[PDB]
């Protein structure tokens, strides 16, 4: 029955609010400067970036950086912590998930540590715009041109991110879409490891209907919107490859700086 | 109207049927399956190896190995002449997928250029079983092991493609599914350098729909089934990425030899 799928979605959609505080409805409502009940603070340069320590909340250093944790590392850190926020919002979405918190208590701790990337990616692309992206619960905006000009290193750590959100965002998903995908994403069951795989595949062949019901619905003028999706999970994969070969170089020049243990946990070589 | 996908399905089919040798249908019935009245011989040593390439219908090099060239080698560029083989046979099928010969020269060139090795490790799939691979036509069987105790380069360059298969031929899709879906892949859209995508992306939807029609009515209770496919072809990237950067290891082992300008000549990069 397309009944219990329907419903399905529902509750997906309806844990999804909960457990994420900016959704792409806000986010998007925030982007278009149609909205202008509170619009965001710009930062697209030092001064701005300067500025934005006033104008929002940042815990960072305001003055001077070179010598004494230069724009880049600043930046970074503070991405590593908003990084480990949405692992505890993703860890808290799954549980809702059907049947997650009955699998194999080992395995759910694979299928976060394979999914949270992907899942932080596929949210990210819902404040981005081919111009920047959103910071501090939408208050900030930083450019994508500004973040592009850091360090040799840290240059690049976010473009390769614009350009999936850019074809990602021309899907035209909305947050009840957006829900029952993340879902799919995280009941796997190829990842690497999981002891028990039938139990978590009999849930994500759940979710895919749900999803595919779901697109045809709420999209109904958009062939192959379905199979068109499933395939950005391709982009994905690259999107967490390329980012952890690129820590590591970090980790390299950077003996000073500090990865957080949580996101240093899951991450793994090869 | 479905008239439309399953008329494409058969088409392809027929074309695939053609264009290709050794079907899936045909390399089971040899492999696990009984239909014994032509066994193939079964290459599980050096020996056997050895005492086999003497015997078998291969063209490269015949078999030597005492302080004259390298075991490891002489498999290693074998499976590249017969790779350079199936790009003929790949290409051929191509131009029989309606509206692949009306695109811009440019872009068929870039779409064989980049889906060919995802083609070659689907179809490889097929002559593969958790234990070995057909070899030769058909005439041949090296086993898993064999392979896995190759040298440190050579040893773990085909283990990735044993498990891909493991899991791919869990779908236990046919030729006919295998037709389309190999279609499917050639007209991605996404490959870099492309300079008109619409008409690409037009026609792998359509073939999308005649995928998710032929899967259905071939595979009534397998649930989903299109979706798990569409899934497996972000292992096949992974594949082909993991795969060119072993090759490139490669590179720095063997290299000047003027002995190779024109034979080397013809296997570029792909
Ligand atoms: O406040 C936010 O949510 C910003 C990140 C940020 C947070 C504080 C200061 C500067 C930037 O938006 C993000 C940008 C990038 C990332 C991110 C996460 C993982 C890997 C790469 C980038 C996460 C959030």
């Amino acid at each position: 029955e397309s009944a219990d799928l329907r419903a399905l979605a529902k509750h997906l959609y309806d844990s999804y609010i909960k457990s994420f505080p900016l959704t792409k409805a806000k986010a998007r409502a925030i982007l278009t400067g149609k909205t202008t009940d509170k619009s965001p603070f710009v930062i697209y340069d030092m001064n701005s970036l300067m500025m934005g320590e006033d104008k929002i909340k940042f815990k960072h250093i305001t003055p001077l950086q070179e010598q004494s944790k230069e724009v880049a590392i600043r930046i970074f850190q503070g991405c590593q912590f908003r990084s480990v926020e949405a692992v505890q919002e993703i860890t808290e979405y799954a549980k809702s998930i059907p049947g997650f918190v009955n699998l194999d208590l080992n395995d759910q701790v694979t299928l976060l540590k394979y999914g949270v990337h992907e899942i932080i990616y596929t949210m990210l692309a819902s404040l981005m715009n081919k111009d920047g992206v959103l910071i501090s619960e939408g208050q900030g905006f930083m450019t994508r041109e500004f973040l592009k000009s850091l360090r040799k290193p840290f240059g690049d750590f976010m473009e390769p991110k614009f350009e999936f959100a850019v074809k990602f965002n021309a899907l035209e998903l909305d947050d009840s879409d957006l829900a029952i995908f993340i879902a799919v994403i995280i009941l796997s069951g190829d990842r690497p490891g999981l002891l028990n795989v039938k139990p978590i595949e009999d849930i994500q062949d759940n979710l895919l209907q749900a999803l595919e019901l779901q697109l045809k619905l709420n999209h109904p003028e958009s062939s192959q919107l379905f199979a068109k999706l499933l395939q950005k999970m391709t982009d994905l994969r690259q999107i967490v490859t390329e980012h952890v070969q690129l820590l590591q170089v970090i980790k390299k020049t950077e003996t000073d700086m500090s990865l957080h243990p949580l996101l240093q946990e899951i991450y793994k070589d090869l």
